């Protein structure tokens, strides 16, 4: 047949499934993708004026402790030795971040040793016991105290969720957000880096296989009757929206979206670091990305006197908005449970498998989507394709 | 014969020459080493109480942009992804270091953009033109201004050299010691890391070859008549002290030494970072090393409640002291020129080649010693061993 497997969506989940079926089982795979390019939100591109690699659907940082996933992605791209670091702007000062000996010295005004900092945090967080916290605000205060909470967490979180932290779940903070050393690596994972030739090249390489057919600018729901009629027994891996698949029969799942404001500025360096969080309420955006600093190894290809920056604004995802993060209200958890039932029925009657961020209503980092796709491939698709 | 080449000293220079002759020319090499272990000052060892890898002859950080040298050393050890970072203690605050947007924010009290920082440094350094600087103090001030100089350079340099900076050469600072971004990598080189299994294992591996014989606890000047009599036409590569070789016939070359004070403390973490500079005069030591933080990947082998730290004191190298850094007074440059003549005569009449830090009166980093030995091997020893 012309294809043995249909994959809807070319994010990391779709690409992984498609590539494994193609290379490991020698199956013909047809990828159907609604957008004009491969890669889902991980897709990046050159900003036209400067040539700098940028993202329109969120900056993407790769990191994992899963060696299987690390070895896998390295088949398709090399990675730079980029290590993500973030600074936090508060009351006109850029603080070392996350909270650690550096921020503590800057904020409290003198050097604390690791043991002195531990004792400081004990004193600061004395007021509320974590066991008694009834919301995010109280949870934070119970761990690090009011001064730190009020400076670095309160307004930032308010902007992030468009909600008073008093009305957010205590379960949103699960561990002490403080380090007792000067380590300011943002991530804690074994492996980390950025694709040497950019995300677009990496993701294109995943789908570059003699057994893979790619149809861009194609909506599954427009073409599905025709495609399946060509080969009815070919399974489908669906990574589009779960609720949309079932015509919103149980209602609309709730998502957060982001608005990105991009500017080309007439300086070669706007903030001297890839990401500056803006922790204060007076700034409407949560942070500014300056994209050239993600790839310092490219500095002589970057313009000397121009730079691209991006500001980020969060709000509720309405119709037409890209859905980014599941909101997960109890109502959302309710209809999700109902959609899972429908989906499972569809897998049994129609050989349609549901996966990925949109397909399962679950935020997934790149390595987690890949891991999830490797699992589905191993545990479901190998059998289904025999 | 029992050997074809004698190498005096087993630092990186000696090891490199020995290994190349052994593996590339199939020559039998005899290494003669005065100390009880291989590796010269790069040698490291486990501190007995804690097991932590420490140095008795200075902490050794490996870094290079020389790809030939990088590829070479990786034949003998793997390297961790360690990236050196230093903090600077001044008036009770740990500053981000080297001077950059982080230190500038901490010191001047609010955030400066890259362009604002450039303008700040222009204003601060206006007083003295670099072209007019007559000593180190004036040179520093001409580049960064008095407040920064007085806080971070003056006393530190005084301790380092035991000299008023007014009496040090303007040529000691050759470039702007300020970055206009938040990059606090201490080194600027392409490749960097620490030996995964420690320096002792790496350096031992270099000399581990069927063609290499090692005699430790052996002073060249005690055994040389006997050894050369066994095979008169075998050349010698000498990496011991240049002036000592010629019985100080032209006087004693001047060196700086370091005293290291090591302590085991009853805490698992003393300062939360490998190195803290102490920039103020009130502290007699220049900096404190906390050795466990050089190898965080070993944290579950390190003790939970103990740590080894080391304080560093600089002074003139007297008899019995390990000579570390050439002082290079004009008098020193004088007799060095005379020793170079003697050495060159000795190479012609006696087939004794002079190399390495002690052998040439020149401080050499590990990668520079290796590069220098590779050159000597390529350009001198291949011919001499035919
Ligand atoms: C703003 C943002 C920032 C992120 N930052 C990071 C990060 O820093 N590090 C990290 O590891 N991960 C990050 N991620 C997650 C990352 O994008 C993952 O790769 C993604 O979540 C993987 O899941 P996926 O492949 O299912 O999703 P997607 O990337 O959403 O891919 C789904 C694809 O299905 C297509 N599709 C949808 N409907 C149809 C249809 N009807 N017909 C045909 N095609 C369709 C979509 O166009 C899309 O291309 C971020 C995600 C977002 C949204
Ligand atoms: C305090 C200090 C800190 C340093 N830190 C770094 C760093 O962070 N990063 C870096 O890249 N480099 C560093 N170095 C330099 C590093 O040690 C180099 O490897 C070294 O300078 C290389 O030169 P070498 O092999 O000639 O010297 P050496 O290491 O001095 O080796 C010379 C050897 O010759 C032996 N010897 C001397 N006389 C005799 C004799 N009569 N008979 C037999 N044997 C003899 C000595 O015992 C010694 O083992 C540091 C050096 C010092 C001193
Ligand atoms: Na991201
Ligand atoms: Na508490
Ligand atoms: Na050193
Ligand atoms: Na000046």
């Amino acid at each position: 047949s012309d294809f043995d497997l249909i994959v809807v969506g070319s994010g990391l989940f779709g690409l992984t499934v498609a590539e494994r079926a193609a290379s490991q089982l020698g199956k013909k795979v047809l990828i159907v993708e609604k957008r004009s390019h491969l890669g889902g939100n991980a897709y990046s591109e050159a900003e036209p004026e400067t040539g700098i690699e940028i993202h329109k659907y969120g900056a993407h940082l790769f990191h994992t402790s899963n060696k299987r996933v690390w070895d896998y992605v390295n088949q398709f791209t090399a990675f730079t030795g980029y290590q993500h670091r973030v600074f936090a702007m508060h009351n006109g000062t850029a603080y070392q971040f996350p909270m650690g000996l550096g921020l503590i010295n800057q904020f409290f005004g003198r050097y604390y040793t690791p043991d002195e900092a531990r004792e400081l945090i004990k004193e600061q967080s004395a007021e509320i016991d974590s066991k008694d916290a009834t919301n995010l605000e109280e949870k934070a205060i119970s761990l690090i105290g009011r001064p730190l909470y009020e400076a670095f967490i309160r307004d930032y979180t308010a902007k992030q969720w468009q909600t008073d932290p008093k009305e957010l779940p205590a379960g949103n903070i699960t561990r002490l957000p403080v380090r007792y050393n000067f380590d300011n690596r943002y991530f804690n994972d074994t492996y980390e880096g950025l694709p040497v030739d950019g995300y677009a090249q990496w993701l294109s390489n995943m789908a570059d296989h003699e057994n893979i057919e790619v149809r861009l600018d194609t909506d599954w729901f427009e073409v599905r009757e025709d495609l399946r009629a060509q080969n009815p027994e070919a399974p489908v891996v669906y990574t589009g929206p779960l609720d949309r698949y079932f015509d919103y029969s149980e209602g609309h799942l709730g998502w957060r979206t982001l608005d990105f404001e991009t500017e080309v500025l007439n300086t070669g360096d706007f903030q001297g670091t890839p990401v500056m969080n803006y922790n204060d309420a007076e700034f409407p955006y949560t942070r500014i990305h300056e994209f050239r600093h993600f790839h310092p190894e490219r500095e002589d290809r970057h313009p000397k006197d121009k730079t691209v920056i991006m500001k980020e604004y969060s709000r509720f995802a309405e119709e037409g908005d890209e859905p980014y993060y599941p909101i997960n209200t109890p109502s959302d958890r309710e209809m999700l449970f109902k959609y899972r039932e429908l989906a499972d029925a569809e897998t049994e009657s129609g050989k349609v498998y549901f996966g990925g961020r949109l397909g399962t209503y679950q935020y997934l980092d790149m390595h987690m989507a890949i891991a999830s796709a490797l699992s589905m491939f191993d545990n479901k698709l190998v059998d289904a394709l025999k």
